[PDB]
């Protein structure tokens, strides 16, 4: 599948695409305000994620640090990023269909729109001012709004036992972004798209 990854933000982002134990396509790249990066993700990829990283520094070997979404200090991500990260998530070619959602389960850094560029389904968007409105106990000093699991490390926020319900903190995310996952076991906002559909992830889609 082809993913076009566009930075509509007024600031630089370092985009990332991983499936957790490997990079997707090249894994990461600096995206300046208005730049677009087109990647190819191998069909049948299960549990892929794309995200933005903010306030970053790399050296000439591609090694450094990101204030949000750091994936072990690498420009070219192989592993998932450090919360807070708004997440575009996808499983492709799963019994003939692709699956796409947006998630706030690992917090929120940048507003995003995940939209397929080919026919047969709808996109989703989480573009409210979450970091401005963020509860004080969640607000990250590095920038962004953490998920409760990250901050409080409880069975209830982390859904450790597979039984958990909504919370003051999940409901905050849900109220501002109804079409994004707010906790591990939310009513699903997954969209089913025809297998081998293509897509565009846009950071700061309204601004």
């Amino acid at each position: 599948a082809t993913f076009e990854i566009v930075n509509r933000c007024s600031y630089t982002v370092w985009a990332a695409a991983s499936k957790g134990d490997a990079a997707l396509d090249a894994g990461g790249r600096q995206l300046n305000s208005g730049e677009s990066w087109t990647i190819n993700v191998e069909p049948g990829t299960n549990g892929g994620k794309i995200w933005a990283r903010t306030d970053c520094y790399f050296d000439d070997s591609g090694s450094g640090i990101c204030k949000t979404g750091d994936c072990g200090g690498l420009l070219r991500c192989k592993r998932f990023g450090r919360p807070p990260t708004t997440l575009a998530e996808f499983s492709l070619n799963q019994y003939g269909k692709d699956y796409i959602d947006i998630s706030n389960i690992k917090g929120f850094n940048v507003p995003m729109n995940f939209s397929p560029t080919t026919r047969g389904c709808r996109g989703v968007r989480c573009a409210a001012d979450i970091v401005g409105q963020c509860p004080a106990k969640l607000k990250a000093p590095g920038g962004g709004c953490n998920d409760a699991c990250t901050v409080f490390q409880t069975s209830e926020y982390c859904c450790t036992t597979g039984k958990c319900g909504p919370t003051e903190y999940s409901r905050f995310f849900k109220r501002l972004c109804p079409d994004a996952f707010s906790y591990v076991l939310d009513k699903p906002t997954t969209v089913t798209c025809p297998g081998s559909s293509n897509y565009r992830v846009t950071f700061c889609p309204t601004a």
